[PDB]
């Protein structure tokens, strides 16, 4: 096992080290994406709600 | 083949396996992604047909 | 350069491709992101034009 | 430490050096995912108050 294909290969696993701990990051950050299509899903339901609203305030206005 | 080297390379092997597995661990938490665009892409158009709804209800009060 | 060091370090080159490709995948799934904010902050705009409407409508009401 | 075993080595870590500056490319990226999420909130809020709105003018019409 020569010493500068030892330092190579710890080199490499620093490296992969790095990626990995940066992938851990990554999914972090990806933990409010469920958080956004819940809330999103749920303005589209209350808009729903407000349209309708606005139609039965154009019926009651339309006498 | 040095059994130190071939112990570090399975090692290197393992840190890869780990890596491409959390790759797909995020690739499936953006599957969500498209879903949100398309969401919020409609909300937008149930706003403007709302804005319009609220128009004609402005018109409609001023008479 | 013995022969299994050289099959298991094509395998490590192999793995490296995939990753690679993967990260590729992730980067397009994400071209979206900037949509996403861009379409959300004309919502929230579009929303307080809204409430102005409504609160004339309130005012034009109160008479 | 045969020159070919040093040239794949090198190549190993090219292609690490690549998928890092891949992933500081997707945190970057991720960088507006938490405004995405603080938008939408207050894009909820804003309609509550204006259901609220439509329903006081409701009221005030059924008089
Ligand atoms: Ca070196
Ligand atoms: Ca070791
Ligand atoms: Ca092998
Ligand atoms: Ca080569």
């Amino acid at each position: 096992y020569d010493d500068e294909l030892f330092s190579d290969v710890q080199d490499i696993k620093t490296a992969l080290a790095k990626i990995h701990e940066d992938n851990q990051k990554i999914i972090s950050k990806l933990e409010s994406i469920p958080k956004i299509k819940g809330e999103v899903e749920s303005i589209k339901k209350q808009i729903n709600r407000q349209n309708i609203s606005i139609s039965t305030l154009e019926g009651h206005l339309s006498s």
